[PDB]
This record gives C-alpha cells, sequence and structure tokens, in this order.
C-alpha cells in the first residue's frame, strides 16, 4: 500500500548515491585522461 | 501516498538529470580517448 | 492515483534505456584502452 | 493499484543489478588509466 511505496523511495535514494559514486568516477577517469594526453603532446 | 507518489516522482527526474551528464560525458571520455589513440598511431 | 503513477514507469523506461546505452559505451571505451594500453608496451 | 507499484519496484532493483555491473565497470576503466598513465610517466 504505502509500505511498498518506500522500499521504492528508499531503493531510490540509494540510486542517487549509486549514481554519484559514479560521476566522481568519470571525473577521475577524465582527470587521467586530459593529462595522459597532455604528456602525449609534450613527448611530441 | 498521493503527495508521496509527487516526491517519488521528482526525485526520478533528478535522477535521469545525472544519467545525462554522465551520458554527455562518457562521449567527452571516447573521444579524448580516440584522439589519444590516433596519435600514438602517429609516433 | 494512477495518472502521476505511470509518469513514474514511464521514467524508468526511459531511465533503463539510458542505462543501456552507457553499458555499450563503457564497453567501447574497455577495449580502447585494452588497444591504447597494448600498444604503450609496444612503443617500449 | 498494488499491480504496477510492483512493476514500478522491479524494474528499479533491476536498474541497481545494472548501475552495479556498470561501476564494476567504470573500475576496471580506472585501473587501466592508471597502469596507462604510469607506463607513460617511465618513458
Ligand atoms: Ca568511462
Amino acid at each position: 500500500i504505502e509500505t511498498q511505496m518506500d522500499r521504492v523511495v528508499k531503493e531510490m535514494r540509494r540510486q542517487l548515491e549509486m549514481i554519484d559514486k559514479l560521476t566522481t568516477r568519470e571525473i577521475e577517469q577524465v582527470e587521467l585522461l586530459k593529462r595522459i594526453y597532455d604528456k602525449l603532446t609534450v613527448r611530441t
């Protein structure tokens, strides 16, 4: 009734979190590319 | 459950926003990757 | 009631579509890194 | 009623198996970027 209706708000709030740990992993990921790129422009 | 329904949606449209920036960013990632990779092929 | 209640399953169907794009994109990069990784060792 | 609310929760936990496979996948990218970035720092 309402009790699965939070087995819904609950699971979800855990999805925003899981999403956020992802974005900052995208960022870590990018950082390492910009840099790794810059070492290649220069090693030339 | 009428107004928590309402909350649920709001939070969902927020969750797509996020899944969107993610999607943008992977596109960028992938081009840098190919860009990076081309140069390894030049040298 | 049911109105807002599918402005919900609507989102989810759309959410999971995107979670599918990424997983295949991710798949693409994972083997572009492997290509670059393989070569660096060659360029050595 | 409960019928569609039941669906809702399903495809939601479906998405958590997904994003979980995904993190496990961007982790494995990150290890390759480190390891790639280390290898140049040497040449
Ligand atoms: Ca990535």
